[PDB]
């Protein structure tokens, strides 16, 4: 029935509000609706990733405990998300920072990711993302970061989880070959690394505008990046992709979805940017049951679920 | 004078940049030298001029150039040059040709013969190698740097300073992350300058005209500076920017007086932009009417 091993959504909103830190749940940030995720399982979706703030759930030192109040709240998305049978990756949304400041240990980051994992580390539906959209660093501290996670949360038991690694330059497809070949050198003893990429329509790619260049963009965006992961024998998802409700943003998200379905062997499926209780009127709002996207865009994901 | 160069960009004739080769008083148009005069007649010397790699040498980066479109170039950078301003010749390009990556240095480098040989002999012209390198292979942005140094002096052009511009849009908050292996440049004339971009909204988008403070750009550039100082370089601001409000302004000159304290690394910062068909852009440096030229050229007269 469904053409790709993961199809779903972002689950926006503990991330919300990042200039307060810790800042107040129901104020400056807030997690999931269960029952809204249930409604996207209905309609075939068997993923939903779930942002949140490294400095929200490990406040002060990343090599600290965690914060008893937001990890409770991550571990009851979580396991909602799990119960129903879907998967849920869990994604530090930080950007290769911390207080806005690169993370320049990668022992540290090890450390984080065993203290993550070891909340996680029994259930086989949960994945592991090392960090949201690397950007302006060194490109081969971002690639021993992800091999830290990776140790991290192999360390603490936590083997038979897939594990999304991120590049640099925002992790974007469209630049993937050129700033992140050094990604290929990346190990893990379980085998289930899946390379995440995030791609936009939008002119500069940004994903901030609802017009998309043209009704090709999609696919011409990701092309090459499926033949980097075809040469290098690895498997991609593109974990964010989003368009505008309008015709041109359909046909090329239809035209990139396509494109994919041909290349089953190396992408391993989509996630939506996105759904969460705080979007109102966005133009990429999955949210049932009156976001734009979950209107407009739903319809033409429906022939992949 | 406080700085050895102090000027604007003059831009237009990279305008609509998505037509290709694109129609001169359509798409794009070139500076005006009546406005450029009286950017002079404030106290600038420097004016920088970005064009399209593919409308001067289409097609193919080692072909010949389009001779429209050069000889408006020509005449551009004469009418800054002839007065004793410097002109910068700068293929606004983000590293990229037909949009892919530049990926061949000897391309790249016959590509520079061919524009350094139009100018070999004006000492005024500074050769810029590419605006606003990024997301792309660090060794390359270096390797292509290098070919165009190598490129422009073969041709001749020996007596110009060249700006080279790193990775991350070249920008100055970010170089010390990215961007240290620029350091191994080599120029036999030793008049390299690294050219580093600075915006003081708060993604450094420069695209708000809103600063996030008041001292929002001189924070942005002291690891820079203080990586020229280590590593015996030398740079130049060659775009920088704030809205006409109190914040910026303040933002703008605490930024230009952190520089004029450090002139052993700093030669000076170019503003964005002038240029004939901005209207009411936030930046507008253009004569007699644009935003930045009546409220931000006021604040930048003790650097004249």
């Amino acid at each position: 029935a469904k053409v790709f091993q993961w199809f779903g959504s972002n689950e926006s909103g503990a991330e919300f509000g990042s200039q307060n830190l810790p800042g107040v749940e129901g104020k400056d940030y807030i997690w999931p609706d269960p029952n809204t995720i249930d409604t996207l399982i209905s309609k075939g979706m068997n993923i939903f990733r779930v942002p949140f703030m490294m400095e929200r759930l490990v406040p002060n030192s990343m090599t600290g405990s965690p914060d008893p109040n937001y990890l409770a709240d991550l571990i009851a998305t979580v396991n909602a998300i799990t119960q129903k049978g879907a998967y849920a990756v869990v994604d530090p949304h930080n950007y290769g920072r911390y207080y806005n400041s690169i993370i320049s240990s990668p022992s540290d980051f090890q450390t984080f990711w065993k203290t993550v994992a070891s909340q996680f580390a029994s259930n086989p539906l949960v994945i592991f993302d090392t960090n949201n959209a690397y950007h302006d660093m060194d490109q081969t501290l971002v690639l021993n970061l992800n091999q830290a996670a990776i140790d991290g949360i192999r360390s603490a038991g936590a083997t038979s989880q897939y594990i999304f690694v991120e590049g640099n330059s925002w992790t974007g497809a469209w630049t993937w070959t050129n700033v992140n070949d050094n990604m290929k050198s990346l190990t893990d003893p379980s085998d289930k690394i899946i390379y995440e990429m995030h791609q936009y329509l939008d002119s500069d790619g940004s994903g901030t505008s609802a017009t998309c260049v043209s009704s090709t963009i999609g696919q011409e965006r990701i092309t090459s990046a499926t033949q980097w992961l075809r040469a290098n024998g690895k498997k991609g998802i593109i974990g964010e992709f989003a368009g505008g409700a309008n015709d041109v943003c359909e046909t090329a998200i239809t035209g990139m979805l396509d494109y994919m379905a041909q290349n089953t062997d190396v992408w391993t499926g989509a996630i939506w940017w996105a759904a969460g209780p705080w979007w109102g009127d966005y133009i990429f709002s999955m949210e049932p049951d009156n976001g734009i996207a979950y209107q407009q865009i739903l319809p033409i994901l429906t022939p992949y679920l």
